[PDB]
């Protein structure tokens, strides 16, 4: 409805301890570019179809990118000395289309949200802070997001 | 000073991973690089034969010092994504390497002398590793590991 942007970032960041895992297993770095521009081209597509502004959109799917590389380099950096045994990755191309189909709503709820509901209604600090939580990501992860989101424009 | 000196060695080894984890990120490289890992493992071993040590017995702590170095690495990669330090600037690789040998060379003629002279008794305890071995985005856990592969290290 309004307000149900924050929550969609959220469920997308909370994929990444498994491509993580994942590529921990395989010793894949962190950082795909081929991953990354398909993310971003995918994005840049999407929110011209729906009236957006394109350029405005970028920075908001590089801060979502770059939170979710953070999260994935922290739990690299914690299971060098503390392994989590319980802890089996989804297989990467699945948890991929999960990630690609959270990005498709984050995109129309974004759309929906600048074209009807008035940016005093849409969601303050506080609320995308306790909105965006995941262990391994840090409140300037969140505000990187939060400070792009508010510069998402139509066009 | 001659029995317990080897943590702060370790620990100066450690300082200089910032500048690695730096010169990773402006060049778009992953931190884990196990062509790099065999060498600086190679090395040791050939060192520890030098200096009377048992070669095998050197490469556990040769193994938790990397993990620790990666894990300092990781840590940074992870915090510039969102807070970038612009004019702090990595060393260069070479020169920065060069010093990490260095260390590298001194930690293991340190262990070999106190292996030699010293009680393992008059030596570093795991309470002194923890408050010598002190770096940003170095975990206890990052230390408790390379202590306990220190106290692995043989004579022979």
């Amino acid at each position: 409805q309004c307000g149900q942007t924050a929550p969609l970032i959220n469920e997308r960041l909370s994929y990444m301890k498994d491509v993580a895992g994942y590529k921990a297993e395989n010793h894949l770095p962190i950082e795909d570019r081929i991953q990354e521009e398909k993310v971003i081209n995918s994005a840049m597509a999407q929110a011209e179809s729906l009236g957006l502004n394109g350029e405005s959109i970028k920075p908001l799917m590089v801060a979502q990118i770059n939170a979710a590389k953070a999260i994935q380099y922290r739990y690299r950096a914690d299971w060098l000395s503390q392994p989590e045994p319980g802890w089996q990755p989804k297989p990467l191309d699945d948890v991929r289309a999960n990630i690609g189909e959270l990005s498709t709503k984050i995109l129309e709820q974004i759309a929906e949200e600048l074209k009807t509901c008035k940016p005093a209604e849409m969601g303050d600090k506080a609320h995308f802070i306790n909105t965006i939580r995941q262990h391994n990501l840090t409140s300037a992860d969140v505000e990187a997001i939060f400070s792009t989101f508010n510069q998402v424009k139509l066009k």
